[PDB]
């Protein structure tokens, strides 16, 4: 409806450019051993400085339409890589500038920017290809503090405190950051547990720093059949709120109008609920809605068996726990205050029922559920001086686990670039069906150096000579950025996940070739 | 007297990189055989096109003051390069730009700009021994059609014309350049001599092209004595007013009050006269002035022998030319009308003084005399469609002219940048006095990469991998930028003149190392 | 000097594009015989009408520096062609505009423009051979006036009459074109001579409008030797001060002190005089002179045999003439006041020395001075109600009569664009030597449809379909733009000079292909 301005071909790519290139220009300082950070100002308080990526791309919007249009894009790229893998953000903008940059400067007037895509797309699979080939899984605990110290910045203290505490808890337990009141980082293993059933509604978010609901001492409310009823929650809400303490309402499913009630009494009056989704397809649901409130001390309502209804609720049918985190995708429950001797009986229980099974899919989920009641969680406290400082490693400490974690489902390839270099023969051996195909396999090709040559750039040396070097060398051989010198990389260390590599080329790609096939840019002029 | 504006430190060392990079990347992007052109709009018509670096260091000049000195001191680096070798000014003006942005980089508090001065000077003086070390002779003809080829940018018609104009003039004759009105550029080898005395007075230039006085049909008066007296010319310029001829008078001294008279007819009326010092010095000097008395059929006045008055001239004894080019370091005649017969008794005379002489001095002042009598004058036609081609190429010809005679006067190096290449083991070899010398020599070291870099740069490929290569292979090898490949420079002719690069280097190295010590700058307030 | 913007690359391409579009956009319209008319605003009176070309491309200047240099470009390339052949500037426009087009989409980082330069002027050099072999002589009336009606724009009558021009006079004689006073033109067949000897001195001209000095009933001075001295001149110019009838002084050379005097004189008080060098080179410019002032009824002076001085003139010992008209490059004279029985002598005494003459070199010497004695001038009155028409009458007439002389020196071809339509199987037969040249020949033979494509657009009608269906008809079919249909060229009398169309392709290229090896452009910036 508003008034739009038009632009064509080369003026438009270049301003989108132009956009694209200060964003990534911005992001490309903190990559390697020897990147640097970047502060930005907060409207409310302290300016917050930062090494990750994603960070200063969600950071930076431009005046300039057009330009902002590159800058949204490229910010997208750095998105879409933190969602899915948690690390890789800076190579993922500098990959995607990378292939914005050379796609760009290959449209002509007989060129096909589409088939290029189509090129850039096929390439980048043969690359994904190589790297799963490349790809070896993590073994020992030692790699998994190497991975931990890489992805931390090189800070072998949280990637020590980070092996310690998938030792202690498991490789694919749970770990949490939170803030410390000391100097020095600690870990703590204490009650809890999580699953992966996200909030239903986003008006519970309290805490707009995480996008999460927390809570401390807080009532559970646990059901078999999906809590929807007014003289179902109303009582319950009176009894649970009336008690001078929160509620969380772990249901099946909950979608319509009383969750609308709840939102109405959270924004107007200031109620501190929550309501999520119940995990489980079937009987497994059932047994760790009982493992809930054998934990939390509460009592599932409107079961089968004891036909339990919410009209008639008391205070000590409501589960109390020290803490609840919400957040989109999961939800976690700390220190329950249920009985010892109950959670002993159910236990033994499922230690029995283990016992009991040979189906190798059930026995599955009653570990998970055994791992989830008995072994407990493991909660980093960062330590630092300020606010700025402790937020900076928490930064670095999350980027840490994160890579972890990806290193633990999907393996480690070689770090510092040389995975993404090593992938170039591969490209070598791809036939082209057409002479676009062709220039999006080189646009391809000439990107996957990118990486190496920015962490050799921020190192103070020239990163072209480093590649060729590192190219003319073994595959095993390539250079450490923070010594300055070139050396084994598996053991000295240097590794990354193959998730995170494999994923920051994916997002960068998708979007930058996207990008490329544009002829035509709409913006609204500006008032 | 007017109001100053006065800058301290880095703020001012910044904006002075800003504009040294600014006219330095205007010139750059025309070195090499892959180099391009520059378009520079004349006020009085039509644009001039040119690859040549010192005419667009003379073009450029900026609003900015701060950044107008740097750019001034480039300019005179390449203007000073120009006057010294008359070719290399574009690898004068990279190198200069390249001490200066390492020399700004180095400051610190406790830096000595002054002695990292003169560690810059002892790098270049040890860089230039090792060029001299480096240097081969000239002694095929094939040789010099190669270094005429290589300095008018790779075509082999102008190094063939200059090879063949020096085969029939000779390797120390005089070759000029001038407009043709064919398509093709063309040789004739005309009768005249060149004498190496300029003009005396500066108000007889009337070609502002080339600030040269250009006379066509001319008088020439010719006197052993110095013509001083009022009544020693008002004969000579009754004659030449009443003889429609200009006039060029030939002297000893010349100065103060007629050749005021000169000017002062000159810019009232127009009268077509000038002015010349005669050349030598004792006997020689009134020898060569009967040389040209007799050849251009003149007299020499007030001579020891006949005493012939400059009060009573006759035209009879005036010589005709039928050219005259007069520019600020030296003086040519072309065409002139003396008898045949005359001149070839004058060479019989020179022969026999020379067959009963031997003393190995004033027997190269004879050979001189007879190579001026007998040799020839090459002259160069250069072809083109229109104005701003002939132009353009005239440009590039008298290049290859200038680096021709300096590869004769001083020998070969490698081309391509390699022969700098070459020297830096040179300066791995020294030993620096103090911190600040060891900098100096690392900016050399670190500059004489530059100019094989931007040979590259302008070929479209990595110039640092180029540069790598070219010194990890061995000392006969370089890059052929317009190839594209590794090969051998002697036998590709790829070879550039000692002097040429030696003078570049030296004249962006004084200057740039200067510029490099500056701490405060004062400009003035524009109104 | 001043200060000086300085642009790089794309964006200083795109603005001289687009000055190169808009002066080319605007000659454009008048091409062919659907060509429309271009007004001039003139600052004196009234605006000019006009169809020339480089009539409209010299009265276009931008107030954009950028875009002028480019206008100034195509300018110089409209300019060349119309002082080289006088015919053909449009052509010439239009072939430039689109090789720099052409030539500026095919500039990558990987290109060399220098060696795209170089296979253009291969390419043109491949047209120009082939454009040879297509021609062919003159040899009919008839061709003579159908080149001289297409050249007038489809005008029979003036291809009539200067066809009946060359018939009287003669192939090779003088014809010349001024106003008239009638609505309709006429042919005058008058007795008078022409030279190809220009004015002296620049400060000659009266009349701005064609850059001549043109004088009615003047006096005519000759003399055998150079007018000397001033006591020369003194005699002679009271002569021509007191007997009042203006000067016209044939001289060998004139370079010094009088000719001062008398740009004094023409400047200050007003002495319309004129300078003219004597023609030939030996005795045929003392027979030359001999001649004339028999014919005009003057005397020689200074001459060999009777030696008559310049210092005693007589009012009989002058010529005169009706008219005189002094160019840049030629002189003429016309109704000298002669004696008819001195001339019928002389012309006898003509015929008798060619009664003895075998030498086959004065022969022709002798026959042009008969043919200057006894062929005679024709003048071409151009008719019409108004100024404005006359004088685009006159463009025409100028155009046909530079047309017909180029045809009759250099032969036809099939005229529409047809020949240039017929080289470019020419351009198929060529093996380039590397991309560069391969991208400059595609660039030439894009550019060869240029022409015809321009005519047929000018028509009203599809030019690619009118120009692929003459490329796949028979070599001697074209288009008939004014008539609208496909017929032979020949048979209909479409035909153009062969001269005009390779000096035309010729210019264009040069300064085209010059032009788009820029990479840097400095302007001055606007006060
Ligand atoms: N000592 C080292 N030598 C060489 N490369 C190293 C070294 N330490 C880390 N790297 C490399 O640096 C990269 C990680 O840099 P960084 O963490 O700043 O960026 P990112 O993972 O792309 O983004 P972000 O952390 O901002 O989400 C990896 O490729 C890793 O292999
Ligand atoms: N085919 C080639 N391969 C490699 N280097 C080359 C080749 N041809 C010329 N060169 C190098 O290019 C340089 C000359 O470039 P250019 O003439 O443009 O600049 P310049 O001599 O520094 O300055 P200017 O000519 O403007 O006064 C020399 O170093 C020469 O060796
Ligand atoms: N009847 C026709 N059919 C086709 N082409 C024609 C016809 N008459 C003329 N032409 C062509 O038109 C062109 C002449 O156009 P025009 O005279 O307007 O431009 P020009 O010669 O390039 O420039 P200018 O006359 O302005 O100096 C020639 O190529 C000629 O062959
Ligand atoms: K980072
Ligand atoms: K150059
Ligand atoms: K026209
Ligand atoms: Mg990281
Ligand atoms: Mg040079
Ligand atoms: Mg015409």
């Amino acid at each position: 409806g508003s008034a739009k301005d038009v632009k064509f071909g080369a003026d438009a790519r270049a301003l989108m450019l132009q956009g694209v290139d200060l964003l990534a220009d911005a992001v490309a300082v903190t990559m390697g051993p020897k990147g640097r950070t970047v502060i930005i100002e907060q409207s409310w308080g302290s300016p917050k400085v930062t090494k990750d990526g994603v960070t200063v791309a969600k950071s930076i919007d431009l005046k300039d339409k057009y330009k902002n249009i590159g800058a949204k894009l490229v910010q997208d790229v750095a998105n879409n890589t933190n969602e899915e893998a948690g690390d890789g953000t800076t190579t993922a903008t500098v990959l995607a500038r990378s292939i914005a940059k050379e796609g760009f400067e290959k449209i002509s007037k007989g060129a096909n920017p589409v088939e290029i895509r189509r090129g850039v797309m096929l390439a980048v699979d043969a690359v994904i290809a190589e790297l799963k080939k490349q790809s070896k899984p993590v073994t020992t605990p030692e790699e998994i503090a190497q991975v931990a110290t890489i992805s931390a910045n090189g800070d072998k203290e949280i990637g020590n405190i980070i092996s310690d505490a998938m030792k202690k808890v498991g490789r694919k337990g749970v770990i949490t950051v939170k803030d410390g009141k000391t100097l020095n980082d600690e870990l703590e293993i204490i009650e809890g547990m999580k699953f992966d059933r996200g909030y239903i509604s986003p008006y519970f978010i309290n805490t707009s720093k995480g996008q999460k609901c927390e809570f401390q001492d807080a009532y559970v409310l646990l059901s078999e059949k999906k809590i929807s009823s007014i003289q179902s929650i109303v009582p319950a809400l009176e009894i649970a709120n009336a008690h001078r303490k929160p509620l969380v309402i772990i249901a099946e499913d909950v979608d319509g109008e009383a969750l609308s009630t709840l939102v109405l009494n959270r924004l107007k009056v200031g109620l501190q609920v929550v309501a999520v989704k119940a995990p489980g397809f079937g009987d497994n649901r059932k047994n760790q809605l009982k493992d809930m409130a054998i934990a939390t001390g509460g009592a599932v309502f409107g079961e089968e068996g004891l036909t339990l209804n919410l009209e008639d609720v008391q205070p000590h049918d409501l589960g109390k726990v020290g803490e609840v985190i919400v957040t989109k995708d999961d939800a976690m429950l700390l220190k329950g205050k249920g009985d010892k001797a109950q959670i002993e009986k159910r236990i033994q229980e499922i230690i029995e029922q283990l016992d009991v099974t040979t189906s190798e899919y059930e026995k599955e989920k009653l570990n998970e559920r055994l791992a989830k009641l008995s072994d407990g969680v493991a909660v980093l406290k960062v330590g630092g001086t300020s606010d700025v400082e402790v937020n900076e490693k928490k930064d670095r400490v999350t980027d840490a686990l994160n890579a972890t974690r990806a290193a633990v489902e999907e393996g480690i390839v070689l770090g510092g670039g040389c995975a993404l270099l090593r992938c170039i023969p591969a490209l070598d051996s791809l036939t082209p069906a057409n002479e676009d195909q062709k220039i999006g396999i080189e646009i391809i090709k000439r990107t996957l150096k990118i990486p190496a040559m920015t962490i050799a750039k921020n190192a103070g040396v020239e990163g072209s000579l480093i590649v060729e070097k590192i190219m003319q060398s073994s595959s095993e051989v390539g250079y450490d950025a923070m010594a300055g010198d070139f050396v084994n990389m598996v053991e000295k260390g240097i590794i990354d996940p193959t998730k995170v590599v494999r994923t920051a080329l994916l997002d960068a790609a998708g979007v930058a070739s996207l990008l490329t096939t544009a002829e035509v840019v709409v913006t609204e002029i500006p008032k």
